């Protein structure tokens, strides 16, 4: 039961690949230590192949089937609708991978006869064929990081035509099922603001709180045939159209369980026997399989009052502490159970006795103060990776504007407000690309956002408080400061001086730009202004556009 079998054919790119940070005129106003920032390519694919290739041994006990029986009971109350070709076509990202059968994502979005005719033949094939493995494409992702050098992550996806079919069979499923089965444990339903409220209320609900996070060493590669069939059986509990059931069974058997891996150049690289990173059910499947293994492992560990928060492969549990030694013991039992279930860790979990110390989805809770001086909890993260990607997006146009997603998801943070908002707003002013809508990614889902609508969007995700936050924790201040030192980012005082200019330039433009300057940059001025008023699921790898 190997996660992958290989032939020897290399994972090849489509176009030109850049590993070194591209430098332009705006580069130095953000980052000086350019050699620190790199992007991954198909060059490092071989190392990834080695890492992701291992044999999986599973030992399923009564807690596992007990939890599963509960999940299947909740899943049977779900009703899911079969999407139409048109409905599925409209949920396709505009810069999604083109089909091998002619047409592209925009052809799809325009409901073009060539595309719609092809989508109709794939659907017919799924309904009349449940054995033939569906061909997938293996590709190295091009992602930006800071040093300490990671090998390129892999993306395995079926043809665009198959992807519109997955949308027809499972879009309403992956959207409604995780919330029913897992309830408040399902994280992809929360805004960052509601994610905080949940965590804080959870920590406050425990007498002696204890929290930990669980990082699976390459989760996708640990997902076995069993796990994918289990997922299908969960989906099959729903009230589904007969066409949908059949389509789910064929997509599972032919695509989701495994299949052959093809490079961009058309060769066979090998065979997959685990989770495909670029399928509609990647997020949902991973969330179900993580929650199923962790809930069962919580019971195996006899963990008092387990409160989970699962997002794909990221797990955060908050429970009742039994002292640092018994808690350390319990987590070993948990890690033993998780490994038996074929979900071992990279770094084994550590008990945390302070909410602000648990690392949930590369983020953590932190405290600052509002206008009234009231202690306010918000979500932040290490600015290293966001700032390194921001540097890439200063000289290169990407299909995903990470700086835009980082401004959205981390709006009340010190770093996103001071550096990211300032830098990119001066760029948008200079180019007059302020009214131009930009494509970004949130929870793995593709979004087209008008940058001038940012104060409206931020208020709706965090509240007016995000525009009034101050007096940040010294632990947070120091993480940012040390990061600014690492990458060679100008200090915060430089950014406050720059934000005054951005704000002054923004008021002069009037309209939404004046609101942008008034709400986003109010923190920079010595004469403050009275700021007034103006989430369902995660689709990581799912190929979804809203
Ligand atoms: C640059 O654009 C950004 N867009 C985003 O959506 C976020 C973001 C933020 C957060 C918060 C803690 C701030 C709420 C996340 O946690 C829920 C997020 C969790 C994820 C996430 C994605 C995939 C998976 N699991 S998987 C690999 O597919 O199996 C698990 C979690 C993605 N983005 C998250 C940050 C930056
Ligand atoms: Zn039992």
């Amino acid at each position: 039961h190997m996660s992958y079998t290989w032939t020897g054919a290399l994972i090849t790119p489509c176009a030109a690949e850049e590993s070194k940070l591209p430098i332009n005129a705006l580069s130095n106003s953000l980052l000086r230590h350019h050699n620190m920032v790199y992007a991954t390519t198909s060059r490092s694919a071989g190392l990834r192949q080695k890492k992701v290739t291992f044999d999986r041994l599973q030992v399923l006990d009564d807690h596992y089937r007990d939890v599963l029986k509960e999940m299947k009971a909740k899943a049977s109350t779900v009703k899911a609708k079969l999407l139409s070709v048109e409905e599925a076509c409209k949920l396709t990202p505009p810069h999604s991978a083109k089909s091998k059968f002619g047409y592209g994502a925009k052809d799809v979005r325009n409901l073009s006869s060539k595309a719609v005719n092809h989508i109709h033949s794939v659907w017919k094939d799924l309904l009349e064929d449940t054995v033939t493995p569906i061909d997938t494409t293996i590709m190295a992702k091009n992602e930006v990081f800071c040093v300490q050098r990671k090998p390129a992550r892999l993306i395995v996806f079926p043809d665009l035509g198959v992807r519109v079919c997955e949308k027809m069979a499972l879009y309403d499923v992956v959207s409604t099922l995780p919330q029913v089965v897992m309830g408040s444990s399902y994280g992809f339903q929360y805004s960052p603001g509601q994610r905080v409220e949940f965590l804080v209320n959870t920590w406050k609900s425990k007498k002696n709180p204890m929290g930990f996070s669980y990082d699976t060493r390459c989760f996708d590669s640990t997902v076995t045939e069993n796990d994918i069939r289990v997922e299908e059986s969960i989906y099959q509990c729903c009230d589904l159209a007969p066409e949908a059931r059949q389509a789910i069974k064929s997509l599972t058997e032919r695509l989701y369980i495994g299949g052959p891996l093809t490079n961009s150049k058309g060769q066979n690289c090998g065979y997959r026997r685990c989770r495909a990173s670029g399928v509609l059910t990647t997020s949902c499947g991973n969330t179900l399989t993580c929650y199923l293994k962790a809930s069962a492992a919580c019971r195996a560990a006899k963990l008092q009052d387990c409160t989970m928060l699962v997002n794909g492969d990221d797990l955060v549990v908050i429970c009742e502490s039994a002292g640092t030694q018994e808690d350390a013991a319990s987590l070993r039992v948990f890690t033993e159970a998780m490994t038996r279930y074929s979900a071992p860790p990279g770094d084994p979990p550590q008990p945390e006795y302070d909410l602000e110390l648990i690392t949930s989805c590369s983020s953590n809770v932190s405290v600052a103060h509002d206008a009234s001086g009231k202690r306010v909890y918000y979500l932040t993260r290490d600015p290293t990776t966001p700032l390194a990607r921001a540097a890439w997006e200063t000289a290169r146009h990407t299909p995903v504007n990470s700086w835009l997603g980082n401004i959205i998801m981390y709006a009340p943070t010190l770093w996103a407000r001071m550096i990211l908002m300032t830098h990119f707003f001066s760029i948008l002013l200079a180019q007059e690309q302020l009214e131009k809508a930009l494509d970004c990614q949130i929870y793995g889902a593709c979004y087209s956002i008008e940058p001038l609508d940012l104060p409206q969007i931020i208020e709706r995700l965090h509240g007016l408080s995000a525009f009034s936050l101050h007096s940040y924790s010294p632990g947070e201040i120091n993480r940012v400061a040390s990061c600014l030192r690492k990458l060679g980012v100008p200090p915060l005082r430089v950014w406050r001086h720059r934000a005054r200019s951005v704000r002054a330039r923004l008021l002069s433009q009037g309209g939404r730009a004046a609101t942008c300057g008034k709400y986003l940059f109010n923190w920079a001025v010595k004469t403050k202004l009275k700021l007034t008023p103006i989430f369902v699921a995660g689709y990581s790898g799912g190929d979804i556009y809203h």
